[PDB]
């Protein structure tokens, strides 16, 4: 079986002072399709294969393409992945649920260097030989995630930095808390990243949290993120403050706001400020298909 | 909602001596695939986004890809899009109907430079941040359009020249008129160019339309293409003769006719002389899936 | 009509010391998307389209594209292909089924040069006005294939090395044989390769054959390859021999297994040893969707 799913979204982006000669807001846009090709057994073991396509305003060539291919082995509750892979540090829970706007963009999420996902194709040549596996265990309330890449699998294992990353979350209907870890993230030496987060949804309509990162090499250094976000019926609310330990850094911030217009069709606004004083600001819809 | 929509083309096209070593007949043919995903919403709403994968005879590397998207908005008869869009002066009635044989060709189009719905990538580099954004307007036998491309949106405003377009059609059972007009067209600088056309169905087997171009910069000058078809059955009969202002061109003429062999499969033909003398056939079939 | 089907695999692929500084091992995988198109008519005439989206890993710039299209149509057991066709050295039976491991791989295979269905895009723009045309005929236990490829189309018909080849193939419950012959195979002038093969289903259970091949100009020379399979339930087992003319040659040899796992779901490996000593070896799973 083949299925085919995806999103559009477009709206405004607006960056101050982008640039001489540049305007500072342009129109933002996005097209994403997934190909996700099945095979169920009666044993209970569903084999899978994606492919995303995926066009964003201002790709070169003015051109879509497929990506690197990922491929899953499931079972019993546990997911075996390999190839273009997701990897443990971006898949937790929590770490970016401060993200706001129709670009779901934050200052909050970690300021750190670390493979995740690759959703198109890289024409550096960089990705490839890039190889990962992913280990994921879902057992009730609990998920695990283990994920290792190897940038360049053709090559001597030990002329090439591997990633090594571990993670896992815990919910129940009022607390989660997530932590993950990473070793030479991102293919560096000696980047080892890591995250811990706790949040509490003090209602049935509001959530606050607060996730804390080490950012390894990155010169952002440690850095703590507060956030939260109020639903008003369809309208969603939400704010964070993030702080890092760099010297001389501004405390970066966030407001926004969704609206529910009506299922699988959202819109959503952002104003937000950098750690260098940036100020930034969107408005869009996202519409799933 | 994701669908599927396409045609496949093939056939034999011939080029009266088309260069020194080259064979004048060739097999052209074109697999076009449409990708829509399209979202409904019960407030009457509807979204949508589009890809396209084209291949062509020729094309570089022997490879197919997406090109850029286009996203819509629709309520209510009125139509907004952006990114890729559909341009007036492309999108209004008549203007193509002189066109015949296999690949909808006629020397009677209009013979200027003007921004239309890209159907593939652009290797050159000029499309990547090209943006434009159309609306249209469906009020019952009456169609508006209006398009406004900026071909690099990044760049400040005053810095290129973008293109705006406005047009019009109408139509009862038996007449019709369209007239269209757009300024810097193709984002050249002072082309203006302009149609004007009407149609006069003289029966239910027959039509019969005149159509004026101003082509702005070209070197064609103003233009007039006169045209018909005639039906019998599955057979239609198509003929045109076009002249432009251009000093010491000759009179470009056609003749062709379409065979409807089956819903979604047609086999058409034709055999046409250019301004400059040029002689081009063609044979072949097209089915849609 | 818009079909989509396809197929992943992956495992692991050992290559001998395959390259100073180079793992032997690594983890080799192919995703791989068919695009159809099809109109069916009244008449009992089928026209279609294909398109393929393949993904290898290696694969240049970690992307994935489609490759140059296929069109035919189809009338009472005749079809005829035009564009990127299957060749008739290709098609016909028997030739490839000493193959075995989850990569269908084996040194038995013909040892010669020739044109086939072109799975990706090529960057070298050498396919870039190639052109085929095929013709087949299945007429009740016997196959008929035709076809003929021009590898630049457009250029003068006495320029270019154009392939012409032919094959056939017949078999009952028992007995199946199939010969091919092609004359400047892979667009080479004077390589012109032959075929010549037969099987015996000497049970319900197993098959022994014989293929013999003319390589043409390739410096293996003639080739004979004895293969067998037999079906014990869920697993088959595979192995071949093979000797090639080349001087000092050593004999080709490889055995495997496959093990059907459920409809759709193959698990497949395989060690053989080349003509020159190489020895390789594989195991790994496909699933059809
Ligand atoms: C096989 C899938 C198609 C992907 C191949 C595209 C290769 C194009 O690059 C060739 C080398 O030139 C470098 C291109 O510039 C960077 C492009 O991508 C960045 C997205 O905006
Ligand atoms: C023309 C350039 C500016 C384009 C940016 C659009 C920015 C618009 O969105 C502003 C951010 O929206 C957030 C509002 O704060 C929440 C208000 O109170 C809650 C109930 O709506
Ligand atoms: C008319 C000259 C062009 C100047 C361009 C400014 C046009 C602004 O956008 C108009 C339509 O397209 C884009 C944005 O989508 C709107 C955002 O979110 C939805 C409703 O709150
Ligand atoms: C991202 C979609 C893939 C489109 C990228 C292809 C880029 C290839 O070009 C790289 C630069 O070299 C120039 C190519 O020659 C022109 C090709 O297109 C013309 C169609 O026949
Ligand atoms: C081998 C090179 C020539 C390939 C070109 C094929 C050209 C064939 O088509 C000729 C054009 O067909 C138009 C006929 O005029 C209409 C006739 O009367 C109406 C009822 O059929
Ligand atoms: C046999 C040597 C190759 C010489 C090539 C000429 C072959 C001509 O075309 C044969 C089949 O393929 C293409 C054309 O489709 C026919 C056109 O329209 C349909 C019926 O009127
Ligand atoms: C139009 C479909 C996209 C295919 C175009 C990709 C073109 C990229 O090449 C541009 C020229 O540079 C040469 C690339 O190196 C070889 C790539 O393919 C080999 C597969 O591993
Ligand atoms: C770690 C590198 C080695 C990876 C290669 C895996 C090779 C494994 O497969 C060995 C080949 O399998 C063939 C067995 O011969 C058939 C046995 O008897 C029949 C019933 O199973
Ligand atoms: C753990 C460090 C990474 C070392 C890589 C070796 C891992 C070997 O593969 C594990 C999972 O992925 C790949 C292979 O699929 C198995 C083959 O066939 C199926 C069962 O016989
Ligand atoms: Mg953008
Ligand atoms: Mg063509
Ligand atoms: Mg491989």
């Amino acid at each position: 079986m083949i299925s085919l799913n995806g999103y559009g979204r477009f709206g405004l982006q607006y960056v101050e002072d982008r640039g001489v000669g540049l305007e500072d807001t342009i129109i933002s846009s996005r097209l994403r399709i997934n190909i996700v090709g099945t095979t169920e057994t009666d044993q209970g073991v569903t084999f899978g294969a994606k492919l995303r396509m995926q066009w964003d305003d201002g790709d070169a060539f003015a051109g879509t393409a497929g990506n690197a291919a990922q491929f899953w082995t499931s079972y019993n509750g546990v997911t075996v992945s390999v190839g273009n892979v997701d990897t443990a540090f971006d898949s937790v829970a929590l770490t970016y649920d401060s993200e706001m706007g129709y670009e779901w963009s934050s200052f909050g999420d970690a300021q750190s260097s670390f493979f995740a996902y690759n959703s198109k194709y890289d024409a550096s040549g960089a990705l490839d030989n890039y190889n990962g596996i992913a280990v994921t265990y879902s057992i009730s309330g609990v998920n695990l995630y283990l994920s290792y890449v190897d940038p360049d699998q053709t090559v001597d294992s030990s002329l090439v930095t591997e990633e090594f990353g571990i993670a896992a979350d815990w919910s129940n209907d009022m607390i989660s808390l997530a932590a993950a870890y990473t070793t030479d993230a991102g293919g560096i030496v000696d980047n080892d990243i890591a995250f811990v987060g706790a949040a509490y949804k003090f209602n049935d309509a509001g959530t606050v949290g607060l996730n804390w990162y080490d950012n390894g090499l990155s010169t952002a250094g440690d850095q703590v993120t507060l956030y939260g976000n109020y639903a008003f019926g369809a309208t969603t609310v939400r704010a964070y403050v993030s702080d890092i330990d760099r010297a001389g850094a501004d405390t970066a911030y966030g407001i926004g706001a969704d609206y529910q217009f009506a299922e699988g069709v959202k819109v959503s606004g952002s104003v937000q400020s950098g750690f260098a004083n940036e100020t930034v600001a969107d408005v869009g819809v996202r519409f799933d298909f």
